[PDB]
């Protein structure tokens, strides 16, 4: 049985900026770095970085939506949006659903996201007002 | 700040077999699926499984080292990879170069893992046996 997500490993064409990035801009934990790669923590999540000549610094219209959303609470939001605005993070969505989000890339061009909510206020949303098709279980 | 990951979003070209595959294959929690989505929990990740006509079928050899692992019981590891291999889920590496991990693809190609432990005991495994260039902090 599948007990939660155990790592996010994101594959990045170049080590240090991906380690300001996650470490400085976005305030989590270095752990540990070698050669060819780095391990951070924010919260529970454990967060792998791989250096890896494959990884293509990637348009956002280029790459699917696949996207990494991080938890910050509703009173802490505008001011970290403002800090990734500060820093001229691109933005690749505007939010139009419920619960707060900024849609930003890493440097190349993971698509991340802040939101504040969880599933359950989501589902509780949805309930109120499904989407087309929507069936709960 | 930031305090873990508030959910995971995969594109996926075909919504029924992601969702069985997540669900049925995987043994996650489905709790709602609509026409271009799905919402399950795996222990406290929320995964959305979203429909993106962007989303190509990618052979392992075409796409980076991204990939999300999922936590199992040292008890249940052995016995879960090799149903997924009964069952011919194809896979994407063999070489156990961060601990017990059985590597393996969902239907659209995104990289997946099975790993045994936690990021705590993966830095006191690497200690005795560290990364090239390895430093802890
Ligand atoms: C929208 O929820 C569902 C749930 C089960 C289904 C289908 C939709 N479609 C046909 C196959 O079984
Ligand atoms: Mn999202
Ligand atoms: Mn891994």
């Amino acid at each position: 049985m599948l007990s939660g997500l155990n790592h996010l490993t994101l594959a990045v064409s170049q080590l240090a900026p991906s380690v300001a990035f996650y470490q400085q801009l976005l305030g989590m934990t270095l752990h540990a770095r070698w050669d060819s790669g780095a391990y951070l923590s924010c919260g529970d999540l454990w967060l792998c970085l791989s250096l890896d000549p494959q990884r293509r610094v990637t348009p956002p219209e280029e790459s699917d939506y696949t996207h990494y959303a991080f938890s910050i609470s509703e009173a802490d939001f505008a001011s970290f949006a403002a800090r990734l605005e500060a820093a001229g993070v691109a933005v690749w969505k505007l939010n139009r659903s419920e619960g707060a989000s900024h849609y930003f890339l890493d440097p190349d061009g993971h698509k991340l996201e802040l939101h504040v909510g969880s599933l359950a206020q989501r589902l509780a949303a949805c309930r109120e007002q499904p989407y087309k098709g929507m069936v709960f279980f």
